[PDB]
């Protein structure tokens, strides 16, 4: 039952953005007319016929969908399948049951989309703010109510004498091709609007020497690579010469078909819209880039190489981008599984968000087991330099070190205090994340699914499994392609090889994801690692990312580096660094439907390794995690959606000032894709010095890119090691081994850590509201300037979430940058500094300070007027793990300077993960607290929207600016009681010995500190006069 819609399959190999051509329009259909075709619920069918454009008397018919998704949240959507039947597909971001649901709800509150059909034949309907014209020929203009204005057309090319064609719906005739294209009008010259587009997950993007956030005017891809440096010689352009940078043609390692509209910005006529082609296989995104005349200055597209046709249009309920992004993640909510937590995202541990060391060349667990080989490294002693340099550290990210002889899902002796593989439990014989759990650190650990095949004629019981229940990919193809064969089998496996650099490799098979009763087996697989104390999941090489191979050629032989290239094509040999596009792998997107190669979903596989590890790794088997229940996954790659797994680093960056700006271009436009919970490697994954490729990270460098990313969602500092038995990579890279610059480096983490509810909380506004952790500062809304500020500006935290601003400076050996406050509000220098200290004056906001000077001990970092901080201290003083963090160690609503006389904040509070209570039965906390000045009284307010997790110690109030009281009344349910003046002459003696109800005055922050009861968090009126 293997293709079961006759596809003939025209292409396999890498198309690079070049090589795609819709606007072309030669052997390329186009919508030419229409007749209606009916309406049941908000599905809207036209049956349209489709002409060739450059040969009009040449047509053929197919329906097409116009489906209302969210009347309320102006989305809707346009789909056809030219290749067979429309096909709901059965895994993936958008499904039926939650765009059933949304509908479902929106009907009992009786909104009406008021889908007809004009006797013209054309098809009009509204959603809340928009509505909506389609023509004949499907010309489509969408305008908004309030000032009728034409937000989004879709674009038209005339023919010689047979009327005009819609481009807005394109096929190749499937005589040559299986693309599909959309166009639309691009006004990004246009003198009032000037369009911008934004988001395309991890595409990176060149200018002048500097790297930006806008992705406008440009030719991208969508097609998942193992792209080390994000500049993979491999992915060049036809007949490139000297070096490849990173740049926008690049496809990254996550696929999003996704580009936010943003025109006329900035002013009071502003209009976003977000646009995702929900495809799997290689996708196009072409916002006017003329290089490789792929695209036209004054038009934009999306595409793809296979079908079928299946499009999303979401405006979002109101103004500014941000709606954008929380509406598509609506799109793809869990609103219709009843989620009471988990709608938008799952909310990691809170110990997903403090600090990861990560090394790729450690070789035991303890110094005494350490193997001799030059500049080897133990666990022991990355958890010696951070521990005993008192450095808020939070465990370790182990690799494939670990495993036995690169054999997923085992370890070897060396990584065990007793040199030997324990079943665990044994407090004699403890495992790598055993001991790690006694030091207070939790791990993740490396996960591919790659399983070894050369093994010896030694056991190893998870490949011997997946022979044996046949769950492997098969060698087949409808080309009768030889993808290669070993002596160890079987005969009809797909046998892939797995190459770290310097010899580090092995042959491999590979889970057939289709099938099922694979996800159950992928799952079991993880209890042989969460009984043995693994807390969370690193997941990795999830391409899957093979070696270069040429067929023909060995299993472990890969092709002449300069290979592929245009003088020199593929010519479906080459396996682009995974699968051979050819092979025959069972249907990932419909299930029971029978089996297609995977150039047909190849930005799928990743997705699907990752929803696999979620529910039948961590979820059907949380019974065998140990120290906590709830766990997380930090994957490369993966698509659209991906966020119900857990969240993603980028990969393979390096060690250099364009890698910093990266990163952080990469952060924000992740964020509105929804994916908020990324990062990238803070120092660099890969060695940067020509010279001497050992060279480890420059001081400097390394404050710059711990500064910022010490704010970004994942923060974790990983590398490529040069040891003895590995080759390449380079010496350390360790916080610790930065003498000159310690102080700076730590205080900077202390700092995150001071602010880790405030990611926490950030992060419940993403799962609960589906709001971006990270913001473009485009998102802030009225001002013409945040725009140009957009590649190194960007705003987070707080009870809106545009509390603090950041603004990290991104050069090695700098201490300048250009500032830009964001308008009609205040803001506070902030920092890791000003926690002991008096905040300085107001910066008002609006403001432009070219050369604001910033030594390299401090990073441009502002909080707001009006904001109410989370903060969290440890009782001790000391700096410990987040998640050995306990209700006694305080939480401090540090209030800041009023805005317009008023003050806000969140709180998310819940046990940490120790289980999964939060997202199974809605035990957790939201804490609202108020403020307002009027006159000699200051009312601060504590509410709750539940209180359902019951915070166990006492916390605390800090006002900022103003000092000692006359009285400080607390209302409560359980209290009626004054505040006296405490005792204790210094915020540690408060914390430790101060009593309940004691005001401190604290002459050297400027600042009061109010002690309360933990009972009075959730209800209280603390009146200060
Ligand atoms: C560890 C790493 O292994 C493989 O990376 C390869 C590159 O694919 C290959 O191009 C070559 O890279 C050199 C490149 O050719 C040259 O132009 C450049 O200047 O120098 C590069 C090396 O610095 O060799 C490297 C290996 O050294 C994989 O393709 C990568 O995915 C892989 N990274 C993975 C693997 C691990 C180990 O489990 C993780 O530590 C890491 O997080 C993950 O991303």
């Amino acid at each position: 039952t293997d293709n079961p819609d006759g596809i003939d399959y025209k292409t396999y190999d890498y198309v690079g953005v070049w090589g795609f051509s819709p606007l072309s329009n030669t052997n390329w259909f186009a919508a030419g007319s229409s007749t209606p075709g009916g309406i049941t619920d908000w599905t809207a069918t036209m049956n349209v016929n489709f002409d060739r454009i450059d040969n009009p008397s040449i047509t053929v018919q197919h329906p097409v969908q116009v489906q209302v998704t969210s009347y309320n949240n102006n989305s809707y959507r346009v789909r056809f399948n030219p290749d067979g039947p429309i096909r709901d597909v059965t895994r993936g971001p958008i499904l039926k049951q939650q765009l059933d649901w949304i509908r479902t709800q929106e009907l009992s509150e009786g909104c009406d989309p008021g889908m007809t059909f004009t006797s013209e034949g054309f098809l009009t309907f509204e959603t809340k703010d928009l509505s909506v014209i389609i023509y004949g020929n499907f010309k489509t203009r969408v305008t908004r109510k309030s000032d009728g204005k034409v937000i989004m057309e879709n674009d038209e090319v005339g023919t010689a004498s047979s009327g005009n064609k819609c481009r807005g719906l394109m096929f190749v005739d499937r005589l040559y091709g299986n693309a599909i294209a959309s166009v639309n009008k691009n006004f990004r010259n246009d003198a009032v609007k000037q369009e911008g587009f934004y988001g395309a997950g991890e595409v990176n993007c060149k200018y002048q020497d500097t790297y930006i956030l806008e992705r406008t005017g440009i030719a991208m891809t969508n097609y998942n690579y193992d792209n080390l440096n994000y500049n993979q010689w491999d992915l060049r352009p036809p007949h490139h010469d000297g070096a490849l940078n990173p740049d926008y043609y690049i496809p990254m390692y996550y696929a999003a078909p996704w580009l936010i509209v943003n025109g006329c910005a900035g002013t009071s006529e502003q209009y976003s819209y977000g646009w995702f082609m929900d495809n799997v296989s290689q996708s196009y995104m072409n916002t006017g880039d003329t290089t490789w005349n792929s695209g036209q200055e004054d038009l934009a597209y999306m595409g793809a190489q296979y079908g079928p046709f299946d499009q999303h249009f979401v405006y979002g309920a109101g103004g500014g981008m941000e709606c954008v992004v929380t509406a598509f993640s609506l799109l793809q909510g869990k609103e219709f599984e009843n989620q009471v937590l988990n709608k938008r995202s799952v909310m990691p541990p809170k110990y997903v968000f403090g600090f990861f060391q990560g090394v790729f060349g450690t070789s035991s667990l303890l110094r005494a087991h350490m193997p001799a080989g030059e500049n080897n490294i133990s666990v022991e002693e990355i958890v010696e330099g951070y521990q005993n340099n008192n450095f808020p550290f939070e465990g370790l990210a182990v690799d494939v070190d670990m495993q036995d002889n690169l054999r997923v899902f085992t370890t070897k002796g060396e990584f065990w205090t007793a040199n030997r593989v324990g079943t665990g439990g044994d407090p004699n014989n403890r495992s790598v994340f055993e001991w790690a759990h006694d030091k207070g650190l939790v791990c993740q650990t490396n996960i591919t699914c790659f399983l070894r095949n050369d093994n010896e004629g030694q056991d190893y019981e998870v490949n011997q499994t997946l022979r044996e229940r046949q769950l492997y990919t098969k060698n087949d193809s409808l080309t009768g392609t030889d993808f290669g064969m070993t002596d160890d089998g079987p005969s009809d496996a797909y046998i892939g090889h797995l190459d770290y650099g310097g010899g580090v490799e092995c042959d491999a098979l590979f889970p057939d994801w289709g099938r099922p009763d694979v996800a159950e087996w992928w799952g079991n697989n993880y209890k042989k690692l969460f009984s043995i104390g693994l807390d969370f999941v690193w997941q990795d090489m999830t391409v899957p990312a093979m070696m270069p191979h040429k067929i023909g050629d060995d299993i472990n032989v890969k092709p002449d580096g300069n290979w592929p290239n245009a003088d020199d094509p593929s010519n479906g040999q080459y396996n682009w660094k995974t699968y051979h596009p050819q092979v025959l792998v069972t249907d990932m997107r419909y299930e029971n439907h029978g089996r297609e190669p995977m150039v047909t979903q190849r930005n799928i596989h990743a997705y699907t390794l990752c929803e696999s590890t979620r529910k039948e790794g961590i979820v059907e088997n949380a019974d065998t995690l140990t120290k906590f229940r709830r766990s997380y996954i930090i994957s490369r790659g993966g698509y659209i959606g991906n966020q119900h797994f857990g969240g993603m680093w980028v990969g393979d960056n390096s060690t250099t000032s364009n890698y910093i700006q990266m990163m952080i271009a990469n952060n924000i436009n992740m964020n509105m894709s929804c994916l908020p919970l990324v990062g990238s490697d803070i120092g660099g994954f890969t060695s940067y010095d020509n010279e001497n490729q050992r060279t480890p990270c420059t001081g400097d460098l390394m404050v710059r890119y711990v500064q910022a990313g010490c704010l970004l969602p994942w923060f974790r500092n990983h590398y490529d090691r040069w040891i003895e038995s590995k080759d390449h990579g380079k010496d350390y890279q360790e916080l610790y081994m930065y003498p000159n610059e310690m102080d700076t480096l730590r205080k900077f983490v202390e700092f995150r850590y001071r602010w880790q509810e405030v990611l926490y909380t950030a992060m419940y506004q993403n799962a609960a509201f589906g709001k971006p952790i990270i913001k473009a500062a485009s998102m802030y809304n009225n001002d013409s300037n945040v725009r140009r500020a957009q590649n190194d500006h960007f705003l987070l935290g707080g009870h809106d979430g545009y509390r603090i601003l950041c603004a990290p400076v991104v050069w090695e050996n700098s201490t300048e940058r250009e500032l830009y406050l964001p308008v009609l509000t205040q803001w506070y220098k902030f920092g890791p500094d000003f926690d002991t200290k008096p905040l300085e004056g107001a910066m008002n906001g609006g403001d432009r300070i070219y050369n604001y000077p910033v030594p390299q001990s401090e990073s441009p970092i502002f909080v707001r007027e009006g904001a109410i901080l989370p903060t969290r201290y440890t009782l001790n003083g000391e700096n410990k793990s987040l998640n050995t963090y306990t209700d006694e160690d305080p939480l401090v609503f540090e209030v800041f300077p009023l805005g317009n006389n008023r003050a806000d904040g969140m709180c998310y509070l819940d046990d940490g993960g120790v289980t999964t209570n939060a997202e199974d039965n809605g035990k957790f906390s939201v804490v609202k607290v108020a403020a307002e000045q009027d006159g000699g009284t200051e009312t601060i307010t504590f509410t709750n929207d539940c209180y359902e997790y019951v915070f166990g110690g006492p916390f605390y109030v800090r006002v900022r600016g103003a000092q000692s009281p006359s009285n400080i009344h607390v209302s409560s349910g359980a209290g009626s009681q004054d505040m006296k003046v405490s005792s204790a002459t210094s915020r540690a003696a408060l914390f430790n010995d101060g009593e309940n109800g004691d005001f401190w005055v604290d002459q050297e922050t400027d600042s009061l500190w109010l002690k309360l009861p933990n009972v009075v968090l959730p209800d209280a009126v603390i009146t200060i006069t």
